[PDB]
């Protein structure tokens, strides 16, 4: 008994990639037919991963702005997976728009969003800004899941906010991987501060429900001012942060469920109880927190990831009825 | 003048004490008229009493403009309009008066794309009401704070481009500076929106009238019923007015007043006065609010000295979730 | 059938043979109807002899759309136009269909916020009609290399909003997929805009119909005189086609399709054909460049084949100051 | 004799100061009222000068996108000169919109303009852009010598673009200056591609005339395909490059109608000959220069500041006659 036999398999969008044909989700066999590259020139710089760097462009024939991702010529499966969710994923909302693929390092070309970084823009957000762009970001969540597609790297950073046109998108697919139950997904995905419980324990049989945790810490840690929510220095500390929250009893028992084997590296996790979401609420907060709130989050972030709210579940509860067009 | 029981605005009331006599002499003003020909007509928008609104092109721009043509019959009037436009121009969500032209006299306007608002309106959230009722706060406390009276808030005179989420109000012709202790016509405003001042013929009034008229629309649209007071007439909209709010609160504003009232509603009946929260159904328990039953009971008011201001009310609590201040 | 001489498309005939039977077979696509109540009329907008259309209201995404409701009198027809519609979403400056709903069916078309053309067009400058031009021109090279004509190109059927420098080819109904070999109904189009193989009732035509039209539109744009061929009928639409164009490439445009005429022209002259300078006044001496007067002449030609197609126009010289290719 | 007699006047707006009141162009007694400057955050450094530093800011209470310009507090007459400048000029047409002044170091925040750089934009226009974005820049300066001010800075990096709303603003008023007749002004001002032939033999008395010298300069290299059209190492080198073109005889005819005493430090200078605009057309620009243009250019680029076209007779020349609504 090497792998695991105590098994879970997502509750929503769980055999969506069997009715699709085999050029959906095999994406190492996947042929890009690249188009001519002196079409795009680079302007500026906007940042650099060592996977990826990013640069601000110009359609020279259209004339617009894009964002060129020159890529490392390193890897290829990795390079065609994004471009393959990308294509998919073309026409859904609140998805980052990829308009073309060239070479010559392959060079991915996105729309540009005229977005402010998130150190700035969040702490003006009012309480009706929170729930609306938090309820467009689950319209991309849930579609992609839909797709069968998780996003995998959930995070403020990874999400550009256009506040003058009320616009949001999801961006940095790299991390993003398909869904099929069953699989044994690798763990070292997304970032520190947005890490499920299941990667930090090493339970590699997770499904959209990841990209629910990470909604959970942004969620959380926009109404409650606190950036982030769970500040852990490792891995290891990152889910002392959580259970110091959550509490061991659950926690033991999330483990239990699904026969995960703790690594005694967390023995020094000692007797944790699960602590009331509304002592977390301070004077500054306390506009933001609200009923609709605390049961919202109560029910996002949660050991067992088969236990929380799907993108679609999260959408229709009451906490989003003050901007839910009906 | 009129004998009556005298009334001055708590706040505002000395704005044109601060401007010169240019500012408000709307009858001193000289126009500088342009050439009509730089518009031409496109569709016909709305007809009137007074004026006729048609879809306008600026064939040098070739930008989308209004132009509202008027009817000659009346100099000061058509100068005080004009007047008005031009001096809330650097107003947040007042319409901007592009230019006048020349017969018969036209006045430019810039176009705001927007739905109807009964077509609009009820697709609207708890966000959309808080949020675009706030904006139109924002125009009535610039105008109130440069001393000019709208006397004619409404649905139809917010013009709400959602798409870019913009809201302009529109048709100044009814507006007129606020000199303290000077009556107005209470032949303002339209019916479902008239003040209990202007139904019982209370002349001395001043911004205030703006704000019940701004309380009727964030009733109607908050309680999902529109009009929140339904009248046959003038008459019938005092009844339907005390009907709500009581017969208890009507007679300290007639005695405060001293309102000799009118021979026609000798039939009206002893109203209880009902409270706020009666008219929350299970169709709009999501719009209604405590903080709003709050802010509909301060506004709504027979007495207008005590309704809340334009800038009071944008600091009400109700605003809270969509005000960044 | 019907025995005539032949004629096929010089380009993009073959491009049907690419693509599956499920592309062109518009009678067999299966049409996933959505719910109408998300959309409500707001203001209806054109008449028609086979549709209404109105505005609309995307009571979700409360943006501005176009409801083109049709009588369910055509089945295959209305399937024609849907099939269509969604084979050219990623066509440049083609409308976007948006849905389709349901008595009735009705098409959810994006919104355009534009000018009428005898409004615009009169305003356009030397630049703004090479643009535009060259984006209408956008849309008719992608339909036709994916297998469409439009057979209906005209200034009310292209959507203009020029405050975002945009452009839109719309109404679909009378579009047609080609097959190489098929007589297409003659009656199509418009008559100031029909080509003459139309008009002498040659039947095998292709998408060079839409480039006379388009032709039809330029002249007239640039001549500043709307329309350009103006015919009482579709009889004496030809005649004014062949005042222009003369008699002699007329009689070799009849002789190379054997073409026998109708009785009706019995009493038609022989007109010696009219250059094409002797239409430039001192109006618009500064829109009629010797470049366009080549672009002119290789559009407008009885002889469908040899008028220059969608792609030839586009790489035409006289679109040497706007193309960035 | 140490003053010049021999004087120039604008032939334009000569005297547009004296009709408007004292606080118009007496702007060292202009009185500064502050805005709170936390209503503004800085984002990212688009760059700076040594008079200046530049920044993407945010209107937190707006939440738009501004550029907040922090001067430096050891000159006050050129601080409030700018501001002056700007508030008189607010509403005109291409003009940049200056939003509000706050200190705690004074900070202007402009209006944010989604605009591209002009070595990467310029290179794809073409005819009719080049006719169309002149003509907006001709609008922005006959406008401000209308208002008595010169910018006496016209260059493409002061010139904002957003080619996708076909949009354009005319930035960097620190150098400019109010016009009144008979002025000597100071001659270091605008940049060494773009000077004019008065600021490179030090004739003080000039006016608008200056602003039309640094249009034809730009003018000229786009549609040459030349940048910069007059490459001049030094400003003495720079007078040589545009005698090299215009020639001799009408340089020494320039100095004599205006008795410009020339330093010896020219003396170098030779025997050039007046060369044809038409030499200057190759195959790459062959398509952008036409006979309205070299007619333009011809009595744009004079020696004589008087004898140029002004921004009113230069919108009415026939070179933007394909692009001018009538
Ligand atoms: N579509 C986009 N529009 C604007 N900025 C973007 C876009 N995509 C990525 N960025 C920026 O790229 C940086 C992130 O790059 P990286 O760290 O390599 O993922 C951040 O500064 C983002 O704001
Ligand atoms: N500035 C404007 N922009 C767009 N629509 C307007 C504007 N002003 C008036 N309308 C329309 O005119 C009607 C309002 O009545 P009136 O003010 O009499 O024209 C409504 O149908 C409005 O949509
Ligand atoms: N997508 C659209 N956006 C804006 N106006 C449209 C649109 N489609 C049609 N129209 C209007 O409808 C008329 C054209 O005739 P029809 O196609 O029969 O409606 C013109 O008045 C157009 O302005
Ligand atoms: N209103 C504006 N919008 C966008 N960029 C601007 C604006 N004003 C200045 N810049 C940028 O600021 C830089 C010039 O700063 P400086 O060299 O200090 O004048 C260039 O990168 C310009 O593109
Ligand atoms: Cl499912
Ligand atoms: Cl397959
Ligand atoms: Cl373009
Ligand atoms: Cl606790
Ligand atoms: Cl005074
Ligand atoms: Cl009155
Ligand atoms: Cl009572
Ligand atoms: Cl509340
Ligand atoms: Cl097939
Ligand atoms: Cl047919
Ligand atoms: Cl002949
Ligand atoms: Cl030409
Ligand atoms: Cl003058
Ligand atoms: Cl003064
Ligand atoms: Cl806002
Ligand atoms: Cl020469």
């Amino acid at each position: 008994h090497r792998h695991n036999t105590v098994q879970s398999v997502s509750r929503v969008y769980a055999d969506v990639l069997s009715t699709k044909p085999q050029s959906y989700w095999d994406y190492d066999d996947l042929n890009i037919k690249w188009n001519p590259q002196e079409n795009y020139e680079i302007l500026r710089k906007l940042g650099r991963g060592k996977y990826s760097e990013v640069f601000l462009g110009i359609d020279l024939e259209k004339r617009e702005k894009v964002v060129i991702k020159v890529l490392k010529p390193v890897k290829r499966k990795k390079i065609k997976r994004e471009i393959s969710i990308l294509k998919n994923l073309v026409d859904g909302p609140n998805i980052i728009a990829m308009l073309d693929v060239v070479r010559e390092t392959p060079g991915l070309i996105f729309e540009h969003i005229n977005n402010i970084d998130f150190r700035s823009l969040y702490p003006t957000f009012t309480d009706y800004d929170i729930r609306f762009y938090m309820y467009e970001l689950l319209k991309a969540l849930d579609y992609s899941h839909s797709m069968g597609i998780m996003h995998r790297d959930v995070k403020p950073h990874n999400v550009m906010i256009d506040h003058d046109k009320k616009l949001l998108r999801l961006i940095d697919w790299g991390l993003a991987e398909y869904y099929h139950p069953g699989t044994e997904y690798n763990v070292r995905v997304a970032s520190r501060y947005f890490k499920g419980p299941e990667l930090l324990v090493d339970y590699r049989l997770y499904d959209y429900s990841l990209d629910m945790w990470s909604f959970g810490c942004m969620l959380a840690s926009m109404v409650f001012m606190k950036e982030p929510f769970f500040h852990g220095k490792s891995n290891t500390d990152q889910l002392v942060q959580i259970v110091r929250v959550l509490g061991s009893k659950n926690f033991k028992k999330y483990l239990e469920k699904y026969n995960i084997s703790l690594g005694e590296e967390y023995e020094d996790i000692g007797y944790y109880n699960k602590r009331q979401w509304v002592r977390f609420m301070n004077e500054n907060n306390k506009d933001l927190v609200s009923q609709e709130f605390l049961d919202l989050i109560d029910r996002l972030l949660r050991y067992d990831h088969q236990e929380r709210l799907t993108a679609k579940e999260a959408m229709k509860h009451a906490y989003f009825d003050p901007i839910r067009v009906a």
